[PDB]
């Protein structure tokens, strides 16, 4: 009905099967496999090139189960979805490769393996929109593709919102783009794909959803048993580290491929998430880019994204509070607060820098006498009192309010980290600002806290955050340090 | 209670064994030896084929024995081991080939010979958890085969560890692959095989250990005075260079047979290494692959492997917390430096590159005006600066966080070398850079540098690099390569 090839790089590989022996008869025997696929609407599924050969994420994976099962491929594009699975019943091919769908089909005379692609639910807006809440009571134009995701669910965020329903996903992303509709909803690695290729200057995800998710699976009649077990045998070595490098080839930004599998954890942990499904987050003071909060004192910056991949990690779901609490999303590893909490595993380090006026006569030291802000919960008063004592030393309530301290010649220098330095001196006072490190002091290490007698958070966020990759935490921080911001507040800014 | 054949492949031949002309006459005589082997767990040392015939790493070694001695050999497979030294006290066999043991047995009639196979334990994780320490105070689990190596011996590197102990080695390592065990520690000559047979892409070894060695060793009664030394006559050939290629048909990673003898090292040499213990380690900036520091200051990376084979040739000891110092990890040589210090002959040459932005419009030459990096510490600004007296070049302390500077366009170009730039895009920046030849300069020659009046540990590092085969150096190189961080530095990463 059609025929074609496959065009990929085989950079991703795959550990050997564990098959039976009935299985590799079979495959020998078999010698070849005929798939019925089909073109996605946008390209990043599957496509075409110009010697006629197949290419996308799906063609990766069929790559890998061309090698996994050491068995040959033909791939056929039937007319519509209801011929091809006529064909499958015929007995004219082998698999059908589905389409994305929220669930596996129920009729008996087919199986489905466990699903290949796993995508999620994303909301997208304008980038100078984005630090605006993701929730809102008022009214609100959304857009979506058909009936991805259903009314409830957008509902649950929107309760006033009118939603657009589009036959196309570029067709409702550039009217996000133009400014008709105020945000897009729709599944992630589609809508991540095309936002890199068309839409990059001017759109970005702000939330993921863990519900409801998309899938596609391998479809086989009920009587092929053997293949239907050898499909899963291929479908369940797909890890979360092999499925990131297969997307790695076709996404930029929202690949959420590290997070398909859930995490090992032990039946008593997940007990504990079952019987604790809403945590708080206790708040932070401003530090960006790590913790921020918006309007509605809801968790953002790099700390507040990586609770959203958490979330779809652990199931876990979060809500703010204000300074019973759960969580503190973003603190510095200490010796002496860690009598006072419980500290996961670090995923950021970072260093110490001074921040000084930005002059002609700048010198990249302290000087005697000089007046030099540090924030009290970070305990290097001590050490900086015995490397200077020559330096008048100020602990100060709010960090992030002595830039502007500095930036008028009332304090000589500020203690800060770098990368939270950087994002004050580009937002609020670009060029009058500048900062080196600090000689002789050991890096910070930013990570969650707790209370303390919660073993069972730490050990499951710390199994969260070891499986996120380190350049998805390197991507979080260069959306955040270039994030616009919406509003300013005096209290973060001019505090006393 | 069951005979058989030998199989193997004759690649390795031994050189001629000096006999007494008593002994030629006792073998001459004595024309057959019976003995005992016994089938390992795993096809590795023992296993048997078609025609019945033995084969493995023990079947390698008794072909060279049958060649040796030129002598007949029956090989047979008792119940249990304490049935064949039964066999053996009544004279039923010659010979008995142990398992693999800690110590060969304490009965003072059983004579053994030197050892044999000889080998190491080996800690063993998951790729994408490589770059978590070797040691921690917190729990972990950690999974074993038996009882070997002892607890005592664990936690001296996880004091916390809850230690499950496996009957097979396979449901072990696929029990750290699946992610219920942080790490597996077990013989290293059976994991590494292992691991090239069924986890060659999840499973690595991250550590070798001196000791509790392993090892197996033929067997005799001490009646047999005649036996015993011609049979150590035999153990005493097998050279460094013998049992590399013995090993090399069954192990592709791991092959650690190249140090199971010790190096020609003179009386003074091995006095300065017992009298020179906690060697201290200079602390190299960031640089993939060649070295990095864990979260425990520890040195890792292809340096950092290479310092832990070095150890365990020559017993050198080098002190895990870097910084006063004794050793640079990795150096390029430079004749100007050679003032300042001593450099070991090189064992690694990489050229270097220009990295750029990966745009339809690239091309692979500068431009003037252009903006072009070069780390401080690399002696080519000199000619480069008259190669392209109308390029701007920047020197920079930080090589890796300028790549992001270039992927910004802030900087058109950076000087780098050709492994260092591979691993920053293929894990930071990939499809965003790219990298092309530096026409007209000499290749960097890396390799370990010391102070000026260390000339006896430069001295052994040359013999120990000398014996360490290329392959195993391509084997480090090409699996830090493809090894990700598991936690992102700021430093390391951001630009100024």
């Amino acid at each position: 009905i059609e025929y074609r090839g496959i065009s990929s790089n085989n950079r991703v590989t795959l550990d050997p099967l564990r098959l039976s022996n009935k299985e590799l008869r079979w495959l020998a025997s078999k010698k070849n496999l005929v798939i019925a696929v089909h073109k996605s609407q946008t390209a990043t599924l599957l496509h075409t090139d110009s010697q006629q050969r197949v290419r996308g994420i799906n063609a990766d994976y069929l790559n890998l189960l061309k090698r996994a099962l050491n068995i040959k491929l033909t791939l056929r594009e039937y007319a519509d979805h209801q011929k091809a699975m006529d064909a499958l019943a015929e007995g004219e091919v082998d698999i059908v490769l589905s389409h994305l769908v929220t669930s596996p089909p129920l009729n008996n005379d087919i199986a489905a393996t466990k699903p290949l692609i796993i995508t999620f639910p994303a909301l997208v807006t304008t980038l100078h929109d984005s630090m605006r809440p993701l929730t809102s009571p008022k009214p609100v134009n959304i857009a979506r593709v058909a009936n991805y995701p259903p009314d409830e669910v957008i509902h649950q965020s929107f309760p006033k919102a009118t939603i657009i329903s589009f036959t196309n996903l570029y067709q409702a992303l550039a009217s996000v783009s133009a400014g008709h509709n105020d945000y897009f909803i729709g599944s992630n690695i589609i809508t991540s794909s095309m936002i890199s290729r068309y839409f990059t200057h001017s759109l970005n995800v702000v939330k993921y959803y863990n519900s409801p998710r998309q899938y596609n699976f391998f479809l086989t009649r009920k009587e092929s048993v053997i293949l239907n077990e050898v499909l899963n045998r291929f479908v369940d070595a797909l890890t979360n580290e092999v499925r990131y490098e297969v997307s790695q080839n076709w996404l930029d930004t929202g690949n959420l491929a590290f997070l398909n599998k859930p995490l090992e954890l032990t039946e008593h942990e997940k007990q504990w998430i079952k019987q604790h499904p809403n945590l708080k987050v206790l708040e932070n003071p401003y530090s960006p880019p790590y913790s921020m909060t918006d309007e509605n004192g809801s968790v953002r910056g790099v700390m507040g994204d990586i609770l959203n991949i958490i979330t779809l990690q652990t199931g876990l779901n979060f809500s703010p509070i204000t300074v019973g609490w759960d969580i503190i999303p973003g603190a510095i590893y200490s010796e002496d607060r860690e009598n006072n909490v419980l500290f996961a595993e670090a995923f950021i380090t970072t260093p110490y820098v001074f921040v000084m006026q930005k002059a002609p006569d700048s010198e990249q030291t302290l000087k005697k006498g000089m007046k030099v802000a540090i924030p009290y919960y970070y305990e290097l008063h001590s050490q900086l009192k015995e490397m200077y004592p020559e330096v008048e030393w100020i602990q100060v309530d709010n960090a992030s309010a002595a830039f502007h301290k500095v930036k008028e010649g009332e304090l000589d220098a500020l203690v800060a980290t770098q990368l939270n330095s950087r994002y004050m001196i580009d937002h609020y006072y670009p060029n009058e600002l500048y900062h080196f490190l600090i000689p002789g002091v050991p890096n910070a290490s930013l990570s969650f806290a707790f209370p303390r007698g919660e073993p069972e958070l730490k050990d499951i966020i710390n199994k969260a955050l070891n499986a996120i990759p380190p350049s998805e935490v390197l991507r979080l921080t260069e959306k955040w340090i270039k994030m616009p911001n919406v509003t300013i507040d005096t209290w973060d800014l001019y505090s006393e």
